[PDB]
């Protein structure tokens, strides 16, 4: 579970000293004067003579124009760190505001201390100016290669979701959350402010939103900044929010009376913060109003107020480089060399170029450093889970009365898994949907846990398995639950969510976005530990979507995630659970994985069981394997055809295939695709099948029938070089439905028993078969007009059963 | 265009020094005196022994009711001056006040530079008294001969047209503008007053106005001392200002008192217009209320309460002279005397008549002093305009057609 750190929730009892505020302003004159230095310097970075525009770099990278607020924010977090002893991370939603958290990390000491090229001193300055967002060294934004990040900020508006995700299970945990006003715009972030009906202050640690009401996006003004004051605040106050304003750096206040006032209300601020928590010891049944901060300074604070007449202080005009070529002219040069020097490096670094000791005598220390926190670099406070004997769970009815037996929904034993994981693991575990989590089949866990809810109670005939703390969050909102996930896996606990197939979708962005954080991570940032799987169930699949019909059929979730599988990563995992005993073992091996994105495809509809635990076990390894119990071919020269599937459905039809073929005395082998991957280039994935391996399942030169949950074209491309490849015939989705049978919505995707059987038979000789193909044809608008009659699919599709039933 | 003077708009940050307003209850004294001076005085003007019937001018001319008015604003004006570095060009509306315009520039050391012949001495003194308003001598208004004005005020009622058109695409410049309160009654005035419709605090300059509402116009009282405070302020406030009053020299609250109170108001008020200026870098779309004052003073502050058992001080009875011949009566000059003599003149004096440094120690210096700013001598700001070429708008048509030829207004053309 998390670790208490600190002395948390401590108030100060005393004025902020005058040394720390003088502490603070050498901080936010030499952040940003380090921020400049990486923007603007290749060389001579405390400009000595001579300082001239050969030191510029040829092309400037990066973003002035957040900087200065971030640097003068971050300042007096550190002060407050080091006053109060607290546990604190960051989230830095204005992630293009890199230049600060690189700063903050040099400064703090965490950066040489990881990055030991980078020494405190003139030539470790030299390269720490020249490396920012350059050919071979760091990137532009608050990237994981950075001490102290969680978050990269990249793509805006998760800032919320994964501050709140960050303190859930975690009660001594202190999140200042700066939010861009231009990214409270965002669809995820607006929703994100309602994430504190979902914590609770005991259980949970506390999230103070700052909103970085700087008045200006890329190249507009920000609606919050445009909107009345009153406005502004009673939508803070509408959210639960108490908001407190700052105002600064639009008038000539001295910086020494700024930094005063902003102690003074940060200090309110926390002793609001620390009421609340006191409170929460005895009163956690109602909900208190969350101070904010809204933070209102000029966009580029510091920049020089106008170049080239146009205003560069407090526009949008200072959002990337307030000047915008300082190598081209000399004009420009100077601007850049008064802007160097308005910070007054030669009283903040001493003759060697280390930063002086009395900048940064008020900084924090040890693990309380933002770069050293073990929140920040979760994969070292991540244990195992605690798991449960995976054969207490296990379908036995297979092994009593054959493969295919029964009509269990699959996701209620992932359910009864996880509900025992959760029991074992109290604070270590979380699930998260979106109002899914029942649908879905996932609601054994309301045995041992809540859903926790903490906005009003009414009712006990409405309210059942609500608590104000518990392992469940449910918001509608899927931007929500990736994201509160997200953020609990980046602190070192453990869970899974759950969505509908095709509402994936909605988070495509945000899964690729942790999984480029999991690609930096994993090729190139060593010191930053593993952390655990970003586990989703994906279920009420686009098969068993004939109720909602056509426009909830999208499995297209699979599509994306083979976009991030390359370079012998392994951060995507890509499985198809078969039937119950395969979800098992997929489920444990996900619950044991680190540093992946795992989709786990599974059915909640009735359905056979078609494997053991431990012949889904031996077939999970491998990826792919036979089914020799389903084939009647011996071994694969007389086989005539191979009848694979990837997916519960695919699987149901391809074994209803199967039995009418076998009627019929074709000599087939049947194989079943469990790990998608599997079937990647044995070149560019090493853990993928073998190419020898490869042909003794799929063959050599036969047919290959393959029914696929997803799209075809997932299949075709993945295959592209195997051998036999040309020979494969993949079906899957085509983009039809309608609200309709189950039977209907194979069949007019080409993937219904009759038509997989009729295609097995022109494979292996379209002509000697001419007649009994006319008959499945035949049968498949005869069954297809039986569910118009009567409303419901034809007795001999509903009343199958494998013939290894007995 | 318009220099930029000094560091305009700027807050003090600090409480006015107690030195500073022993300078400004200084300035106002001698001030006086000189005011006093220049119309009652012929020779003598140190009333050295004897000063008697002899020395007091044959013919009194001029205007005292406004003048210690004016004298006390244009001293906490000019400590407000050299603490801020502000701009600042003054608009003397009871323009009749003359002799507070002439002894600014006497004592801001602009006078003797302009004038060679009128020394910082007892001769230069004398010289200094005996011409004002005499034949050979200087105006009796706030005339273009004298360092610092832009605005003689003697037509009524231009202040604030004044005032405002001063500081258009000026935007350092501060305009503190002193409007009479009679002067308030004319139509020029009372529509002036809607000009900070008209005017952008970024672009622009600064205007305060001053209403000098000492009670009375010269007869009679004044209708917006008569009206009801209430009334007073709902107008300045349905005008677009924000008005702020003063009250003062109508008990007896001790001089330095009055000037404390007055200089905590003064920088109450320009706290608000460094605001207003700072908004205005940033949001200049939304019009500010502006500060006004209203100075609510006796008329003829500090002449003698009663002559002869007529109110004088706070009465119409002080508007031109409170005595009216202290030439021809015994009892007249020794009142004139005895109120030459209130504001001591043996402190403010040195032996050889030069006004005594820590009088004068509060003043700006340079350019910031008001006879001295050049937007109050502005042909010295002016240049030659850019003109184009005047061929690029010839109508051709003439050498073309005829003369007399086309249907063209000719005002187009000026266009
Ligand atoms: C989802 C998304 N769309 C567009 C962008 C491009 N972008 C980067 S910075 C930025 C402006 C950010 O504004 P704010 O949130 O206002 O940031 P800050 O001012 O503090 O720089 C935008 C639009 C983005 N990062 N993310
Ligand atoms: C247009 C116009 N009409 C008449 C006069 C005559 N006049 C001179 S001073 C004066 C009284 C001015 O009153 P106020 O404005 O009240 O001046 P202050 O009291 O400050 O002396 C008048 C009526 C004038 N100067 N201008
Ligand atoms: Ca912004
Ligand atoms: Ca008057």
């Amino acid at each position: 579970t998390s670790p208490v750190i600190g002395t948390p929730w401590k108030k100060l009892n005393a004025p902020v000293s005058e040394e720390a505020l003088e502490g603070v302003d050498k901080y936010w004159r030499v952040a940003n004067y380090l921020s400049i230095g990486q923007i603007y310097l290749r060389s001579n970075p405390l400009m000595k003579e001579p300082f001239t525009r050969e030191d510029v770099k040829h092309r400037l990278v990066g973003h002035w124009g957040t900087t200065p607020g971030l640097n003068f924010l971050i300042g007096h977090i550190n002060r407050f760190i080091a006053d109060h002893g607290q546990n604190t991370v960051i989230i830095m939603g204005p992630g293009h505001g890199g230049p600060a958290g690189t700063s903050q990390s040099y400064l703090d000491g965490t950066y040489t201390e990881t990055f030991p090229k980078i020494t405190k001193d003139e030539a470790g300055l030299q390269k720490f100016f020249r490396q920012f967002s350059y050919p071979g060294g760091i990137p532009s934004h608050f990237a994981p290669e950075t001490p102290g990040s969680i978050h990269e900020g990249g793509e805006l508006g998760y800032a919320l979701s994964h501050a709140y995700g960050a303190i859930m299970d975690n009660p001594s945990l202190f999140v200042p959350a700066i939010v861009g006003d231009g990214e409270a715009e965002t669809g995820p972030l607006a929703t994100g402010w309602q994430s504190n009906k979902l914590v609770n202050p005991r259980t949970d640690g506390i999230v103070l939103p700052i909103l970085h009401l700087n008045g200006y996006k890329i190249a507009n003004p920000t609606i919050l900044s445009r909107i009345s004051d009153e406005e502004l605040h009673e939508f803070f106050h509408g959210m639960g929010y108490e908001p407190y304003e700052f105002v600064a750096g639009f008038d000539d206040e001295d910086h020494m009376s700024i930094h005063r006032r902003f102690a003074e209300l940060w200090e309110t601020i926390w002793d609001e913060i620390c009421d609340i928590k006191a409170t929460a010891q005895t009163d956690n049944v109602h909900r208190p109003f969350y101070p904010m901060l809204i933070f209102r300074t000029p966009k580029g604070w510091t920049c020089p107020k106008y170049i080239d007449g146009k205003k560069t202080e407090g526009s949008w005009r200072s959002h990337q480089v307030p000047l915008a070529s300082a190598r081209d002219t000399e004009a420009h040069f100077e601007v850049l060399k008064n802007w160097l020097e308005s910070y007054k490096p030669e009283e903040l670094f001493d003759a060697n170029g280390a930063v002086k000791d009395d900048v940064l005598a008020f900084m924090p220390k040890g693990e309380l450093r933002i770069g050293a926190n073990p929140n920040a670099n979760g994969g070292v406070i991540r244990n195992d889970l605690k798991l449960p004997n995976l054969e207490d769970y296990e379908v036995k009815e297979v092994a009593e009365y054959g493969h295919g037996w029964g009509q269990l929904e699959a996701t209620r034993t992932l359910g009864a898994y996880t509900r025992d994981i959760i029991k074992n693991n109290p604070r270590d575990f979380r699930i998260f949907g979106p109002d899914e989590t029942a649908s879905n089949r996932l609601q054994a866990s309301y045995e041992v846990t809540n859903k926790q809810w903490d906005a009003g109670y009414i009712s006990d005939e409405v309210d059942e398995h609500m608590h104000v703390s518990g392992q469940v969050v449910e918001q509608l909102s899927e931007h929500q639950m990736e994201g509160f996930l997200e953020a609990y896996l980046l602190t070192g606990r453990h869970g899974i969510w759950s969505s509908y197939e095709s509402f994936v979708h909605v988070i495509d962005s945000m899964l690729n976005q942790h999984a480029k954080w999991l690609e930096a991570t994993v090729r190139e940032i060593p010191w930053r530990k593993p952390i655990a799987s970003m586990n989703l169930l994906v279920s009420s699949h686009v098969w068993r979507q004939d109720h909602n019909g056509f426009s909830h059929q999208d499995p297209g979730v699979t599509s994306v995630l083979l976009n991030k599988c390359f370079h012998n990563d392994h951060v995507i995992g890509i499985y198809f659970a078969t039937d119950a005993n395969m979800l098992l073992a997929i489920a444990e091996k996900c619950y044991k994985s680190t540093n992946k994105i795992n989709a786990i495809i599974a059915g909640k509809q009735p359905a056979a069981t078609w494997l053991t635990l431990d012949e889904a076990r031996a077939e999970l390894e491998k990826g792919a394997a036979a089914w020799d119990w389903a084939s009647t071919a011996k071994n694969n020269d007389e086989a005539e055809v191979v009848l694979a599937a990837a997916g519960d459905v695919p699987t149901q039809e391809i074994m209803a295939a199967s039995d009418k073929l076998k009627e019929l005395g074709v000599k087939f082998k049947v194989v079943n695709v469990a790990d998608l991957l599997s079937l990647q280039s044995a070149k560019e994935n090493d853990e993928a099948l073998t190419d020898e391996e490869f042909a003794d399942i799929f063959t050599a030169d036969k047919p290959v029938l393959f029914a696929y949950h997803s799209y075809a074209h997932d299949v075709r491309g993945l295959i592209y070089d195997r051998p036999n490849h040309d020979n494969f015939n993949v079906h899957g989705y085509e983009e039809e439905g309608s609200t309709t049978t189950p039977y209907d919505m194979v069949r007019v995707n080409r993937i219904d028993r009759y038509e997989l059987t009729a295609e097995a038979l022109r494979m292996i000789d379209a002509d000697k078969y001419a007649d009994k193909i006319d008959e499945l044809e035949k049968f498949r608008d005869e069954a297809f007009q039986f569910a118009v009659d009567n409303g419901y699919d034809h007795p001999d599709y509903t009343d199958w059963v494998y013939s290894g039933v007995n």
